């Protein structure tokens, strides 16, 4: 169907993919959870609707079959708006480490120099983080199964972009072929802050895009996949929408209330690339 | 109507019993929480008929549930242990303080304290736990936390059916707290020297009891209230004696029981045997 080449490149993303997407959460141990001005007042007014815009329960589920639950608390004027922030640094962290060991084991990624990967990385960590965390997604039920970890969801969510894009996302039915393409052309995107080789770059993302839309020809049935290919790459220009939303909503939130982790802080900008970002040259070196 | 004597007893404990009861739990802290030989068929028929879910909820609004895991078999039936003797020996605090500042049982000696107190202690656990209990949910409503339970197969458990049947006489404080001092002045409990100043003590209370009923109880739904309490009680006994059992075949497989705990069941000279009592009550 595909030329060797084509099959090869997915191949190698499939092997990335599997050594380092922890599916089923077993490694992520040791979080955090919930415990048991003019000026300022208009940063504070905008935190609060960057927070209460998407709420979440926690459910934990316990080896012996015993269940934790966190129902979240409602904004009473203050700092409870921030209580599953720690956690969820935790969880954002854990993929982040994840996408790192991703990209690091891609040759056309570990063939790229220092400061491109670094660049690579800082624009794509949260998109790449979102499309794995899409195929953990049910939709029936509204929760993010994270192995003994679920979170659960509580057209008022349709109107959330994150929300509207999981939803529509996990329509497609994406095979995981599809997902780890959409990873691929999301990581190689030539337009990041700081991307020197541009040119090759591109040349790459456009490789995986011809391997998509190949893939697609090959695997699905006339003509209802037609579009299959184009509606990804919308779904994908929408990533990169609430990409640039959700920097500004965190950077929002730190600004205040300081709670990202250190690789965190290196991949959003919180306060000569390899000295600025000591944590990613470490993790790309090892 | 009350004697002057009468009024001033009831007074005393409901003096007492605000003074020792903290009804919102509010300095209940620091305590433990489930994780995020034909013995042992015995020992799982005590833990499994008294199975309940924990909330604990934050001044935030937000709320933390726990539902328990299933059986077989297991050390996951031990889960709410640590956090249940936490809660006890809160409880067991209060109770001690409790008597601390009743006069009547201040004047007796250190030996007979200690001897009223181990032989009490769950009695009036119990008695304080039942005006928290509400019957509509069958939740203990302790404050922030709440103890859920999970029917003819329920009412098995003594304990429970104790709670249920309590609650039915919707007694007053002062019914409640009445209740606590016939218990806690209980004559027949082991290592009592001054048989004679306790039963006197008891009767007294009783006689107060009766007295308050009279006086404040004409309805026909409360007709043989005070025998009511008295059948209760005698009950409550029953049920004490059956739980120091429970308590001590989980304890001999699961050690669980905090020191204090240790001290008022006989886990392993009164006031070198309970350390903790006798400090408790000198401080
Ligand atoms: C008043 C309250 C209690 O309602 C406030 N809302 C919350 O505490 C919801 C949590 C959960 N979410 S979420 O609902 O958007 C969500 C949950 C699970 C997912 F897998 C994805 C999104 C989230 C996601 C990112 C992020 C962050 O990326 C953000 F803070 F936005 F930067 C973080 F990981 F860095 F923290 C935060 C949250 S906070
Ligand atoms: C398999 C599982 C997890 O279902 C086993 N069940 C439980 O762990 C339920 C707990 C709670 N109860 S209870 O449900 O009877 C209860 C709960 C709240 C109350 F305020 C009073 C009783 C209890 C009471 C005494 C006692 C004890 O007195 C003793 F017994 F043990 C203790 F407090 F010292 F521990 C134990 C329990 S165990």
């Amino acid at each position: 169907g595909l030329t060797e080449e084509q099959r090869m490149m997915i191949r190698e993303l499939m092997d990335a993919q599997m050594k380092t997407f922890d599916t089923t959460f077993s490694h992520f141990k040791n979080f955090r959870l919930p415990g048991v001005s003019r000026e300022e007042a208009a940063k504070w007014s905008q935190v609060r609707k960057d927070l209460c815009s998407l709420k979440v329960s926690l459910q934990l589920r316990g080896e012996d079959g015993s269940v934790w639950n966190y129902k979240p608390p409602a904004d009473s004027g203050g700092k409870e708006i921030f209580s599953l922030l720690p956690h969820m640094a935790d969880m954002s962290t854990y993929m982040f480490k994840g996408i790192i060991s991703f990209a690091k084991v891609i040759s056309y990624f570990r063939d790229l120099p220092i400061e491109d990967q670094i660049s690579l990385l800082k624009g794509a960590a949260f998109e790449l983080c979102q499309l794995r965390f899409n195929t953990v997604f049910n939709a029936e039920t509204g929760t993010w199964e994270c192995g003994r970890l679920s979170y659960c969801l509580e057209q008022q969510l349709l109107l959330e972009p994150m929300l509207k894009f999981h939803y529509m996302l996990k329509k497609l039915q994406l095979h995981e072929e599809e997902y780890v393409l959409m990873q691929a052309i999301s990581l190689f995107s030539p337009d990041r802050p700081g991307v020197l080789q541009h040119r090759v770059v591109d040349q790459l993302q456009e490789q995986f895009a011809i391997t998509l839309k190949s893939y697609i020809e090959c695997n699905r049935p006339q003509p209802a996949h037609r579009f299959l290919f184009l509606k990804i790459m919308a779904m994908l220009t929408e990533l990169r929408s609430i990409n640039a939303q959700h920097t500004q909503r965190l950077l929002r939130i730190q600004d205040i209330h300081p709670f990202a982790t250190p690789l965190m802080q290196e991949l959003f900008g919180i306060t000569s690339l390899t000295e600025r970002h000591k944590i990613l040259h470490r993790l790309l070196q090892e």
